[PDB]
């Protein structure tokens, strides 16, 4: 409703302002003439007058007049109502009152997203698919090709290609160029929301970059606009910062028409209007996704490894990127931020000191984003996973579940800085899982836990490493009668390593011990997970794995299986050297026998003769059309 | 829902503990014996077992309700046999104990459970805990949560209670830990002391979570129920939701070889009490002056309000760092409430200095907490801080009402409310602010146009509006009556004018109808964040003059009055004398009186007042956000 209140005096006709489309109540600033018993209303054309006129003559009470006014005004003072007080003694009126009226049209608006919901509170941004609201990206990526820095670091615009990430705001206004003589339109937003998002307002031609004047930054807060292109202004929004602790991701700008008229006065409000962004999270992508480039560091002695892999990535078709020597699998993360006008694909850097071939990656369309520790005295990503597309505790979460390695209470290290999990966590999208690692000398998930695409069933199937699993293979390989196959028979006569065969395995009890207690320690988080991700015994696959003691702690006995560069339908798997059986390495069958049924294609690699990433396409499903 | 994964073997027998009420699955490591299988399952009395026998890929699901009393004493036993010999193949064994690990505290429930949760309304439950920043120690000197130590019994009395109940064999915690933990972030706002001996001393009371405590390995010193006392640090603020988190988390210790594992977790979820402000409509409990030389009287008058209310009253002290209106503008009085014990608590304005609000007990003492801020930038008076009555307004309900700030016009350089406070207030979440616009004010003061009394009728109480147009027509109507000539200002006795002169002065009346157009804006902004009608507003006559552009009050502001109960002090209008009476004062009189109130016209002018009230009825914990 937005009602206003507008006094008439009767010595002096009052001259107002009003917005399309909003109520005026029409009152009175001091006594009705002496006598005064009914009163007539009257306006000029295109002024609705209620009474809460036709009928003319009224009686009078404590009854208010609203006036409303649908499209705006030409000139200044074009039309006004005359309020005329009679008494029923004489016949001549006693008083007249008028109240001149200049209609103004002011609109603050932007693509507000809105194809499953209109006329809606513009000062709200709501979730789901019925939900609405503007939304903004951080302009991390580094357009610029003569820039070494990402272009929301300077208060200009250098190249037309930044524009692409911005969104848009239009400003409405109708009226008489008089008026905005005395009437100031100021374009604001909190010191708060200042620091998060810039605001350039366009001023010349399109095709000149200097033409996008600073307009709302860091320390403006407020701007008066001036009315250049006649019935509508364009600004650009720059977004600044991600979501993070104290940032729920919400940014609002207003435009406020202020009344200035009497420079003996103070200014006064008349009308305001609000537009809501929200800026969109950095969103992980699950090793189920279509990938688009592999990313591998060629050193020495490593050639075979990236060989296989340029292989794999070439069967599946997707870009393969060879990175000079930092980590390609544990100091960075590959996820995106979407917004309907533009998918930038954003690489968050583990936190360290430096410039280290992730921020010189960091090119067009591709963005940058990294944190610093409270404490600068570190996070490794391989701590960090995603999972599929869940449904779990009645919720649904369409862009996964972040899985976080965990600390044990009461250990005396944090795995994982509170910078890190605060950023996670205030993205929203993905509410992450804590999980049991600290039995592991490194504790990366990908050392137990994976996921593969699969046809049947849910879109995926979680591998999980399991000594139980390899013991049952070993026991029925022996039972057979290839007791005597041996393990790691790769390469005999030129690299000194012992071989070990089945028997001796299954009669190491110490080792059969050790691999029960990993195996209890993996089906914690086994249950773990299929609470929190709504997963039954048939989504998950156990991949025989078995563990050697390190610093009394858990690592791999032989290659880790569950630790594979999936790509699509193409799975390229570490090398186990095990028992040789028949021509065959039986756990190689047995990872077939597994994972060939879901139609997947399993080339195994030697990685024990590294680092692997995958940048991938985001979700079809749109993060804001989700409920959190 | 918990469910847990127990594995047996066929050539060790295994040992397990688990939890009461929480099913464990028994599954194999290894292969089962050799040919085709039936199994027999069989457990001690204690245990439940059910299946979800024929092989196939089916599950055992173990319950034990129960606790143990001696460390393996129950057991399950699985035996292999063939269909083909009637001697069974194999024999796997599982010994249990069962224990019951329960962390709780006073969920609030006596309407409504997920203790892992904390939900609002009337059908909501969870923990509070009070801030401990009343200084209760005789002997201190500053707030009792400053310190990691107990150094008064009655500091416990803030405190909320966390119980941790641990039934089973003591033999099992020689090699299974029991851990108390809580989150960094958790344990900068809030502390925790585990009681060891008798409750008669506070050194027995030891600090366990804490600033930098935040794990702690606890010993059953007093058999099956341990006691702790949790004692909260900071109020919620713009990163501070107001949840307090602990946990309890029983460590699989066993092997000195292998590594710690979890077994069972609980937690206990605390809600941070907000500050809430009481409104005018409030009893009054302790009125505050301050009794400076030379205004004598308008203490006098202000006693004499007390008295005839039923409060207490205290005449302040100054100190050297003086705001000639310190007792309304450099402190607010609002309250903290728990189900054990509610706090009066004083909003301190950021400043720099010790006066009167920190030392002495009247505000800062036992029972009587404080709170303040720092700024970021180089400002704050609480005369731009007020609070309405409970009430409704876009389908919502506020029943503790809401808070009213003084805001600045988009543009202005300076700002009257800094952002620290604006952040305190929204995040007590349980009277969301409200603008308003008070730049056309010399000082920006909200009670320099606003106000609340109580009353019998409609929602309880009345909106005070000062207006120049009420003013207007009342001089028009004493003119028209033949009383022109009555001189303002007459019952001075330190520059008279007269109605004639003041209805003459046509720049005073065209100032005015500005300022009852700003006056119009809060009411049509007044009307729609509280719900209010036009019966619910009362135009108080009030005229304005102006200092500096701004305005600033003609005769002494009517609409800042002290409000007791049913007792007025209204600041004394000196206008037109008429019959022997100040027409200001009549016409106040007949809008007031008619709804039960007093009114006592004091000379302010010839200050400083605060009320501490009674907290609302209603609790805070019942209202959905
Ligand atoms: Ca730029
Ligand atoms: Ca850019
Ligand atoms: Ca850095
Ligand atoms: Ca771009
Ligand atoms: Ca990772
Ligand atoms: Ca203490
Ligand atoms: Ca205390
Ligand atoms: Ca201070
Ligand atoms: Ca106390
Ligand atoms: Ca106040
Ligand atoms: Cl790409
Ligand atoms: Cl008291």
């Amino acid at each position: 409703s937005l009602q206003r209140i507008v006094r008439v005096s009767l010595e002096h006709p009052t001259s107002a302002v009003c917005v399309a489309g909003v109520e005026t109540l029409v009152d009175i600033y001091g006594s009705v003439p002496e006598g005064t018993e009914m009163f007539e209303v009257y306006g000029t054309p295109g002024v609705d007058i209620y009474i809460s006129d036709t009928r003319r003559w009224r009686f009078d009470a404590t009854l208010e007049i609203i006036v409303v006014m649908n499209s705006p005004s030409n000139d200044l003072n074009d039309s006004h109502v005359q309020i005329s007080y009679h008494s029923s003694h004489e016949p001549l009126p006693l008083a007249y009152a008028v109240l001149y009226l200049t209609c103004v049209d002011i609109s603050l608006d932007c693509d507000l997203n809105c194809e499953g919901r209109n006329f809606v509170d513009k000062r709200q941004w709501v979730w789901g698919p019925s939900g609405y609201g503007g939304i903004l990206l951080v302009n991390c990526d580094r357009d610029d090709p003569s820039c070494d820095v990402q272009d929301n670091c300077d208060q200009h615009v250098h190249c037309l290609q930044d524009l692409e990430d911005m969104s848009v705001m239009v400003l409405r206004t109708q009226g008489p160029a008089a008026l905005f003589d005395d009437h100031k339109l100021v374009l604001h937003t909190s010191s708060y929301d200042a620091k998060r998002a810039q605001v350039f307002h366009i001023c010349g031609p399109e095709d000149v970059c200097e033409a996008y004047r600073h307009v709302l930054g860091q320390d403006k807060v407020s701007y008066e606009v001036p009315r250049l292109h006649g019935d509508e202004e364009r600004f650009f929004v720059e977004g600044l910062s991600f979501p993070d602790a104290g940032f729920t991701g919400l940014i609002s700008f207003h435009v406020t028409l202020l009344d200035d008229s009497n420079e003996d006065f103070s200014a006064s409000p008349i009308f305001t209007d609000t537009v809501v962004f929200r800026v969109a999270p950095w969103i992980m992508t699950p090793s189920t996704l279509p990938p688009l480039e592999v990313y591998v560091c060629r050193v020495r002695n490593n050639t075979c490894f990236v060989d296989a892999v340029a292989e794999l990535a070439r069967k599946a078709g997707c870009k393969l990127t060879i990175c000079p020597q930092r980590w390609i699998q544990d100091e960075m993360e590959l996820g995106y931020v979407q917004a309907p006008h533009k998918t930038l694909p954003v690489v968050f850097d583990s936190p360290r000191n430096g410039e280290l071939q992730d921020f010189p990656i960091l090119g067009p369309d591709f963005g940058y984003v990294t944190r610093e520790p409270r404490d600068r005295s570190l996070d490794s990503f391989g701590n960090l996973e995603v999972s599929p597309p869940v449904v779990a505790n009645g919720k649904e979460y369409p862009l996964g579940r972040i899985l976080i390695g965990g600390n044990l209470p009461g250990s005396s290290g944090r795995r994982v800085t509170q910078v890190v999990r605060d950023f996670l966590h205030a993205q929203k999208v993905q509410p992450p899982v804590e999980l049991f690692v600290d039995w592991l000398a490194v504790g990366h998930v990908d050392e137990f836990l994976s996921f593969v695409p699969a046809p049947d069933g849910k879109g995926f199937r979680m591998l999980l490493a399991s000594p139980g699993a390899c013991f049952k293979l070993f026991q029925e390989k022996q039972k057979c009668g290839h007791g005597r196959a041996l393990l790691f028979q790769g390469v005999v006569d030129d690299e000194q390593v012992k071989t070990i065969s089945i028997n001796q395995v299954l009669s190491n009890k110490d080792l059969i011990n050790y691999n029960k207690f990993v195996q209890s320690c993996i089906d914690w988080n086994r249950e773990v997970l299929k609470r929190e991700l709504g997963l039954a015994e048939c989504d998950i696959i156990d991949i025989p794995q078995l563990f050697k003691t390190e610093r009394k702690k858990a690592t791999a006995f032989f290659p880790d299986l569950v630790n594979m560069l999936v790509l699509g339908k193409h799975l390229g798997i570490p090398k186990p050297f095990g028992p040789i059986i028949n021509g065959c390495c039986c756990l190689e069958e047995k990872v077939r026998s597994l994972l060939e049924p879901l139609g997947l294609h399993c080339t195994f690699i030697d990685d024990f003769t590294c680092g692997t990433n995958v940048c991938r396409k985001p979700f079809s499903f749109k993060w804001w059309n989700m409920v959190p």
